[PDB]
Parts: structure tokens; C-alpha cells; sequence
């Protein structure tokens, strides 16, 4: 099928996923585990030595970190610092999926400079991925200055009238005409999903 | 007391002769007042009544009465996001203009094409106080909020397509957006933008 | 910079005499335009002024120009949840075309009745990208989605019967499906599904 | 009457439930408590030690467990695992009043071929209970599959956007005119008692 | 395979001749069909197109067809809190008969006046099923469902003023009496509370 | 001017109550406190040993309890359980500002004939006040069936799609036109305000 | 049994010969009768056949039969914060009227100019009770509420600008009131205010 | 370019503020923290000595007090108790500026005598702040009582029906052609951040 495997970490228990990890993972493409708990991944060490995790990315991937299937990259940029947790969780999903991945971290409106010094990296990447929570302006921004594919991702982060990052949905679906797409909020793993079946063209 | 004010009347709320008989109830004080959202309709059955005034269809405003010259020499900017924003920015601009301020308009300046604010930016940023108008693209006003150095009035507008709720979306973002002086006002109420923006203006 | 990309006008803003005076300031590049949701009254007034443009009353669009051969051999494939869905995904598949792609269009692919749907798989599934459109019946799009290994572009529509909210149920119910590479766009935006879609065909 | 009794396990106190279960189970039909806390199934065996308790249903029973008042039964369905909860409390209510149920479990819309492998099971069923959560697509599925009655149940179970189960009630409301009823969030008592109505037929 | 199912079509997404032309493809089962929704203007150009078809403006809906005994003896009933509710009721009765069943209506039984419910509640009690249906005054739903042990399909309507938000508020009053069989449907589903309620009715 | 003094037990601090209740306080009329922990009703029995506690009110008056200032009184009546809480918030408000109340506990919709039961004594109470939480129905059925003013209530008690209590303040809203008139959620204090207002008549 | 209450009729649901078909089935008792929420055009056809009927266009109502006395010396203030609000004040003054109270209307008293409202301080504190309307400025029920030691029932309006939500919003805040008697009905729902003030007077 | 530095105290952890502080800060305007919580001030006192704290307004400054940079002053008012974090939040962000601020607290519209006993100092400030929760009426009254800009901040404290601050929010909004402008709900910063720019012309 050429697709790796992934499994619902913040779903199941301590051990269903190891309980299934077993019967899924019987030697073939790696492994993913989306949404694990930071204690969890202490609590499965002994069961798994041969696993790595990302604090950051709050995932573990357990068998080969593959190598680049395409001369092209995918391109993560987060508007905060606050969002770098949804960032990674899409970086390293797109990153067991066999595409090469660069980061554009701490890149808000408030700092637009910023985005211009950074725009050479952006506009040459396949796909690119916009993260963004209080006022996703960041996505309308790439999207006018950036002719490939954008994926938008909103995140739960930030204080009153944000809603828990749905504020920031409708904003990013509201300039969909410039080439935007949105997926679910946090849903790093769905944005580079469909990234890299775009990038696997 | 009244401390410099022109006169203002809700126009959707009256009837076509309740205006014009507090239009010329007010025609003594040589202060010019002012009428705000009445309909093209509401104005063509006026025309007669009223032959010094004045009316400006795409603003949905009315005003009447000798406008002396600007108060202050500083200058107000109405930034605008698309062309279907054009009637509220305009609301506000002309009523802008009737207390007293000169007013640079800069139109067309959406995030869809991000150059065109940088070339007006020179302008913008040397204004008093800027005023921004965005309706599905919420995003225009965190992008001059964080690149002018002057207090900001966002206004939503409710012209936009599905999920756009009337720009009740506009109106959020513009409210996450409160990092560099940006302050938001109602739904489509350019008037009290204005109203806010004189005063800043004339301090 | 132009790199390849036909020109677009949104036609419910503008009036019926301001996008031929863009159709006719734009004829001479020789690359086709395209309009988006104008109403059938504002083409009918047009018929005269332009007799090498062609409209499409269920797209609810208008293009004019040499429209040449497609750029790539792939096809999108635009999937229809129920005959009230049409004008939408007509839309989507006109300007699909227009930039150059083919389109296999599958209408009438509800889960009302799901082995319509196993009919036309082989079709739906050989394709570049799948554009998903449904109403009501949000659930199309999480079917489709599960079944194919392509990018999928969902749109939600704003017809239904009471709670659809116009269409902001399908456009929820489309967004908790992004398991199998699905991507919701805004609410009726059968335009910007095709925009992105005609990137990632042409990648 | 003919239905037994229910209480509210999570409305009341650890021990108001059997200061009236003696005063409401004065040797008449078997016992029923929705909603019981995983930790005060504990501080109660002492008091009835005659007491099943279903740790995935969070529900327990204290008598008599029927039999099948009717040849045939109803099915309880759900798309993922994580709805496993809300559907246990739905088979054990729908099992105290005398209906025999079949568990058809984890058959998502994203592995369609599931459901075909146990729709012969779901079509010979009088009444069907379909339960989900992230997209309740399942619903409209079967209820398009499936001409036999179909109560729908939504879970809160989920992330962003999912609203705490709001958006899958929504969906299945908007697939009514195939044969679907719905009931609340989480009501799996209140669809085994509709369920147990129409089967006891 | 077709299993005793009359024919239904969706009178408010068709043309006033796209449902004669499947009228009269379907004119040779001798099984009768029902067109739900369907304005009075959608069947008065129709009248001369088929003599032998019945309509019911209070129901907004057609039927065409020999239609023969009921299926089973038992009996449905359809209760409303208003007089503002009957178009929705008639909805679902007309179509509740069409599959075959008997329907007592008790109409009027609102909570203003518990009394009215108290009389026919000898009625309500001995049917197979009851569907009710409340607007404001979503309350009725639950009353019933406490007061009857058959099963219960509750149709919220959005006929009210303000704050029932279209009958949203009747629905969400709805659900949270899911306690002695009751069971929702979406806003003015009378016909999808009609369809399910005839296969409880006919187990 | 005859009104007790009231305070916001959950919104001060645990002594900034009887910091300013000393200088409120100076020999006058009873004192009044709403919302106050449980706990907090034990780490100020040492300040103040004349002070009496109602836990299932969540509420503490300090000083004169009164007679009753006039021959009528109140009635508060609650469909379930669960909403006796803020019925005893209600309750010991509408005795502080001294008018006799009778208590009808326990009478939902789903067991009308209790309400007849007690149909008598409500309908003899000069004020009526109608608490609900889940299908707040029952303000409906006693709005027609009393021709006295009646208040109602929302509570924020139940699972599911009541949403904290707001799905049943829009019930009462919707049958206003019976002689009802509703104040905010879990608001048994203003309720009893107002109810005494039209007692003290 | 009737214990003294005028006979009501919702004008927006019947027909304009259902409501007449009423009032002559009703013009025996000698005690007065009410419609309520009728449209201008809804009386219009019926003045010929009520001569003996009266009909108030500001409130929408309509009431016919011999009007006595009122029956209790109290009366109840009717106060309205702008213009735009004189329908709903209206309809629930003459339906407060025809249950037999006094009424003193205070109209025009919004917190934009409050000392409007200190000038009418006086009538409003000493009267029985207070009904409050309010729409955009939903702030006047709170500040009346914090002045007046009588009962107050609050009632939201639908007229206002965005985000006014039809008046969703002024009924939220009148509810965040609470603390001075203050009692929230429906959203435009003078008749049910004007209804429990006429039980509160009448003690 | 005239402006202290701000950081966001809630959004990053208990050093990252530090480790970027002297990275910020080094000797140029006074540095500025917002939404700093009460126990991680405690955890930084070993590592910045010259910080201050300020308990009520959750913010600490670390460095230059400034003087008035012109004459005329900020008011900040509030209407109860529970508002006046939020309005400490605005008062030191205000302080930082260098704008002299005058605080007007508890001042509902319960008591509306209150304010005019305070109004001669109100209007007399360059800008005033209005601050308010459950039913924002304090913004409305003090707009039309004062011909001077004004800004509005929502605040989450309350309970039912308050929805977080959200239903103050629609308040202020609703009573902008006063001279009112309205920002984010517990934005203190943002509001006299604004204002200062206003106070600084
Ligand atoms: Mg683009
Ligand atoms: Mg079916
Ligand atoms: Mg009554
Ligand atoms: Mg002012």
C-alpha cells in the first residue's frame, strides 16, 4: 500500500497500543503513535527500547526514519511559539511518510519582516503548511504571497474569545479563494497526511 | 454642553419627513449636521425639501450645512480590504470628515496581494490614526496593527460568503489581533469608528 | 510574475457593465478568463456585448477565450452527494477545466444508497485528486475519503432542510473526517477547491 | 408495569442510591444504575455483594439477568474503540429488559469492508443502534444499508471541533429521512430503552 | 429489492415537470408514490397533467395512486401542541397513511391547557407508536413521553418567535427527554419521523 | 430601606467576606451569604460561632431569622433531584427577607401525577417558583396550570447537549406568554429577590 | 374558571376571517378582548365588519368590547430606551391596559443622555412594578433594576445593528442583571411581560 | 522606537521567559511580563533579584519605573470586585508606558451614585478604561456620560449564562457609536496599550 502504520495514543490505554503495536508492526513499515502522553512514553520504555519520542511533538515513531522519496520539501511555518507542539506533530508525521521537511518557526504578522527573509525557503516547497491560533492571519498572508498548495491547521492555544482555536478555523477557511485548505484544529497529522500525498506526486 | 459636535441622526430608524423636520428644526445653529444609513430612496423624496444638501450614495450618508475647515492637521487613514467594503469605509469616511479631520483614503489593500499595502504604507504610518475595514479577509487589520506605530479603530463588514456570518468572523479575528494598538467596534459601525477616531485625533 | 494562471473576476460583487469593462480591458492576452457566481440576469444583459463568451446557468459562471488543450494527462474527479448539489460542483468543475485540467464528472453518489458509489470507484479512485461535495448528507466525503488514496478536496454545500444550518453541519461533519488525506475548504467555495485542486494536479 | 428500574448513578451520592434501592427493590424486578463512578462501584460491595458491575459500561445491575422475551435482538454498532463505553451502557440496558443483543464493535467508515463483512448480522436484526463520535457518518451508512428501525446515538468523545460530541448530533439529524432517529449525547440508556420498546413489539 | 415501499420524492428540489416525468415513469407498479414538500404553485400547473392525483395544502404534499388497505391494524398517533403545527403533522400524517397505516390525529394539545391532553390520552396510550410534534412550547414531547410506554418520535417545527431559533430550541428540549422512549428527528422531519415510525408500526 | 445586606461567597476571598461583613454588618438587619464553599463554611465557624449553615444551600446567614411578614408565601418546586441545590439557594433567600415558603421537591414531568398531588398548595402561593434543569418542561406545565406569577430558574445540572444549563433557559424563555417570567442559570438568589418583591405586596 | 382575564388572540397565526370568526363567537361575555401581533393590512379588511373594534398601529394590536375601570388604584411603568423600541413598549401597554391597570409610559430614556432618566426617577420608583425594553442598549434594564425597589420584567427587541443577534444579546445581558428584582421574558414578548406585571399589580 | 518590551508569561514556561529576557533586555527600556502565574514568580526570584511583582495584576516588571510623560492621566474604572485582576493588568501595563493612571474601583451600575461621585475625575483623563463582567452595562453609561475615548474590556469572571466573558463582550460592542471601543476579553494589556498610544499625542 506504501502508507506506514498510526494509532490514536491519547484514545487508547497505557498498553492497548503496545497490545496491538505487536500484532500490527509484525516487521514492516514504521510505526506512528499520534497524541501520547508525556508520562506514557516513560511508562513504555522497558516495552520498547528500540522507540524514539518528541517531547515536542508529544509522538514516537518506533522502526526506520526513512529518507527522501522526492527532491522536494514540505514546508512547516507557525505564526508563535505556542504552536510549535501541533508543528512538530505534523513535521515528524511528514517526516515518517518519507518527505524532507524544513521549519519556519516563530513567523507571526506581528513580525511580517520576519516571513520576507524566510519567503526564498517557503515559495520553493511543494507543499507548505500554515499553523496559526490567535487571529490566523498568517494563513491569508502565505497564501497571497505563496503560488503552491498551503495547508491550515488552527490550534486550541491562546486565552478569551479564541474558543479554543475556533476562531481561527473560520478565519482560515474565510480565504480559502487563494489556495488555502483547512483541516481540523490541532490536526497536525491530517495537514501532513494530505501534505504529503501532495508531495508524493 | 456641547463641546464642538456636529448633529447626527440614525436615518434607517425615521421616516422620509421625520428628518427633514429635525433637519430644519437644526437649520440655525450654521453647525453642520449629519445623517447616517438612510437608503437612496430615502434621500430621492428629500431633494426638494432640503437644496443644501448634499448626498453620498456609496457612504449611505446625508449631510447638510456649511463644513468649515479641518479642526486638526493631522490626518485619519481608511484602509479597506476589498472593493465590496467601499460603503461601510465610505460611511465612515464622510462622516470622518464632517467633524473636522482630513482623511487620506487608502483602498483596495487586501492580503490577497500584500504589495499593494506596502506601497501605501508610507502613508499610512504617518497618519494620526488609522482606520481598518476588512470583511471575509479579517486579516488586514493584524497586518497593519503590527506595522503601524498609531492606534487602530477595526470595523468588520458583513459582506462575504458562506461561514462569514455576516463578518461575525471578521470581528473575531479582529479581536485576537490586539497586539499593537488595534481596538475593535461593532459590526459595520463605521460611524462609531469615526466618532472614536475624532477624538483621538483632536486630543 | 504570471505563471500560467487564467484570469478570474468575482461577479456578485461587480455590476452588470464593470466586468465588461474588464473582460474587454483583458482581451488581449490572448489566455482565457474566467467569472464566478454571477446571476443569470447579469450575463443575459451581456450576450450583446460579448459574442465569443460562453455561460453556464448550472455553474452559475462565465468564461470567454481560446480555451487550448489541457496541461496534464490527469484528471480531478468531481463527486456530487445529491441532485441539490449540483450548481456547486458544476462551479468547481468549470473552473477546474478552465485552468486546464480534465474532470470526470460523478454526480448523484449519495449514501442514500451507497453501491452508486461502489459503481463508480475504479473511476473516482484512478484520478489525481477527488473534489468531494455534499450537503445534508456530510457523510460522502468520510466514505470517499476512507477509500481513496488520493488528496481530497472537500466543499460543503448550503442547501438542506432544517439544522443543515446552510451547509455549517457538513462543513463540521467534513472537517472531523481528515483521516485519509481530507481537506475542507470554505462553505459553497466550489471555486477555491478547484484553485487548489488544479495546484496539486499540476504539481 | 413490565420495566424494571433505573436510578442515576452520577446525580446521586455513593450511598443514596441504596438508601432508596432497598425502599425501590422490595423483591420486584432486577435493579439498574446508569452512569456509576469506576471507584464507587468499590465503596458499595460491602452493601450489596450480590452485585455484577461492567467496567466498560459503567453500569450495574443487582437481580435477576433475563432472558430473550423475543426471538429476535437488537445490534449495537460503533465506528471506533472509543465508543465502546457509551455502547456497553446501551447492550447492558437493552440486556436487563429482556433482549437478546448482538455486538458488532469497531466497523468506521474508514474501513467501509468491516461493515459488509457483518451486515448480514446488522439486516437480521429488529432493531439496530448505530453509535458514533468524529464524523457520525456511520449512521447515514447503515441507515441507507439497513431497512430496519435505527436509533443513533453521538459521543463525546473526540478533539477539536468536535465540541464535545455536538457535531456528530448534528450530522445524524441531518440524515433522518432514511429511517434514523437520534437520541442525545452519550444516551446510550435512552436509546436501549426506545430499542427494547420497539423489539418488545 | 423492493420490500412494500411506496415511491417518495423531494417536491421542493425538482421542477414543476421533473416530478411529472418520474409521475409518469413510475405510473405502472399500481403502487402508490407521495411527493413531499411541494408548493401549492408546484401542483396547481400539474392539475391538468394528472386527474388522477390528490393534494393536501395543509400537508404540502401529492399522492398519486390506488392506494389500498392498511398493512397492519394497529394505529399511529400524531399529536400537536398548536394550531401552528398542523402543516408540519399533516406532513407526517399523509405520508404515515401512505405506507400503509392508521392514523388518529390529536391535534391541539398543547401544555397551555394540560387538560386537552388528559382527554385524549386514552387515545394516545392504546396506539402501536406516537409521534409528537411541539414549536415554542417544546415541552410536549416530554409530558407525552413520561405518560405513554410506546415508543415516541418527537418533530420539533420552526414556526415561533423569538428564541425558538427556528425550532432549534424545540429540539435541543427534545432530546433532553430521552428518559420513556422518546426519540428525536431533525427540524420539520415530519416524513423521516413518519418513515421510521412505520417500520415500528408494521415490526 | 428593609432589604438584608447579601455578599458573593465564591467571589471574595475566604475573610475578605467577614472583613467587610464587620463594617456591613454594624447591628442592623441580617446578613446574607451566597455561593460559599463548603470547605469555607469551616474556616470561618471560628470568626463568627453565631453563624448557622445550610450545605445544601451553599449558603450562610448571620443574625435574625424573621417571621413571616406576610399571610401568603412562596413556593419553590424542582422536577428532579439534582436541583435541589440551587431550590435551597432559592429557598433560605426567600426566608431571610422574611416570607413563609413551602417546598414541593421532587416533581418532574415524567411523574405528572405528582404534581397533582401538591397542585393544591402550589396553586394557594402567592409566588410560585419553578426550578428545572434537563427538558426544563415543567415551568411550562405549572405556568398553565397556576394563574399566579411564577419564576423560573435554570439549573446547570445534567450531561449531554444541555450545555451547562443553557438548553433549559431557552425552554423557559419559550413559554413566557403563560405567565412566566426567567431569570439566569443556577440564579435561585434572584429568583427569591424578585419573588419576595411581589410577596411583599 | 375564569377568575377576570380578557380574552387573547395571536393575530400572526389565524387567517384574517379566523380571528373575526372569534371575536363575534366571543361578543356575548360584555368583557373586553385582545389580538395580538395582527399586521396593518390583517385589520385593515376587517373594519367593516368590527365597527366597535379599535386598533393601534405603534403597538399591532387590536382590541374590541366595553373597557371598564381599571381594577387596582397601582400603576406599572412601561420604559423604553429608544425610538426604535415604541412597537414593542406599545404592544405591551395597550395589552397591559386591557387586563385593567394604569399605565405611565416613560419612553425615550437610553443610558446615551441618563440624566433622561434621572428627569422620570420619580414616576418610575413609585410605581407597582416596571417593565424595561431595551434592544442594541440592553444596559437600561440594569441601571433602572439598581434604582428601583419594585419588581422589574425586562424585554428584549429585535431592532438593532450587528451583532445585536435579533436582540439574542440584550436578552443575554438583562439575564446577567438579575440582582434587584430584575426578571427577563422572550425576545419581543411585551404581551408576556405585560401579562405576569398585570398578576404582580393586582395582588 | 519608544517601546518597552512584553512577553507572554502564560504561554511560555517557567525559564524560557528568562532565558530570553537577557537575550531582550540588555540595558535598554524596562522589561514587561503579563499572565505570569502567582507560584512561578517565586521560581524566579533567585534568578532576577530586581524584579517586582505585582500579585493582583499577575505581572512583573523588571527595571526602570517611569515618570509622567505628560500631564494628563488614564483612568481606569471597574465595576465589582472581581474585575480589578484584569484592571491591575491594565493599570501597570499603563504604568510601564509612562502614562499616569488614576484608579476608579467597585463602581457597578448597582450603584450607580457611586460613579458620579467619581465622574468629575473621570472626565477629566485623557482616556479612561471601562472595565466589566456580568452585564457590561458599566460601559454604555460611563460612554455617554463622557466625551472622551474609551476603551472596553470584558472580563471572564461571572457565573451561568456569563459564557466566559462572552456575553459582555456583545454588550460593549452593541454601544459603540457612544465614543466606545472595544477589545478582547481580559486583554488589560491591549487596552492600555491602545490607550497609551491615545495618551501619547
Ligand atoms: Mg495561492
Ligand atoms: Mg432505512
Ligand atoms: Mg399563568
Ligand atoms: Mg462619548
Amino acid at each position: 500500500n506504501g502508507f506506514p502504520e498510526v494509532i490514536y495514543g491519547a484514545g487508547k490505554t497505557a498498553t492497548q497500543i503496545v497490545g496491538i503495536v505487536q500484532a500490527l508492526s509484525q516487521q514492516t513499515l514504521p510505526i506512528l503513535t499520534t497524541r501520547l502522553s508525556a508520562e506514557k512514553f516513560a511508562a513504555l520504555q522497558p516495552a520498547l527500547p528500540t522507540a524514539v519520542y518528541h517531547a515536542t511533538a508529544q509522538c514516537m515513531t518506533v522502526g526506520e526514519q526513512p529518507a527522501p522519496k522526492t527532491p522536494g520539501y514540505i514546508a512547516v511555518v507557525t505564526a508563535g511559539t505556542s504552536d510549535q507542539p501541533v508543528a512538530e506533530e505534523a513535521a515528524v508525521t511528514a517526516e515518517t511518510f518519507g518527505n524532507r521537511v524544513e521549519r519556519v518557526y516563530d513567523v507571526g504578522v506581528a513580525g511580517i519582516h520576519r516571513l520576507f527573509a524566510k519567503l526564498d525557503v517557503i515559495r520553493g516547497a511543494r507543499v507548505v503548511i500554515v499553523i496559526a491560533g490567535m487571529e490566523g492571519a498568517l494563513a491569508s498572508v502565505v497564501g497571497g504571497l505563496v503560488d503552491k498548495p498551503v495547508i491550515a491547521v488552527p490550534t486550541s492555544v491562546g486565552y478569551g474569545t479564541s474558543f479554543q482555536g475556533m476562531t481561527a478555523l473560520l478565519t482560515m477557511l474565510n480565504s480559502c479563494a487563494s489556495g488555502i485548505t483547512v483541516v481540523n484544529i490541532d490536526n497536525g497529522f491530517g495537514a501532513a497526511y494530505s501534505a504529503s500525498m501532495v508531495n508524493q506526486m
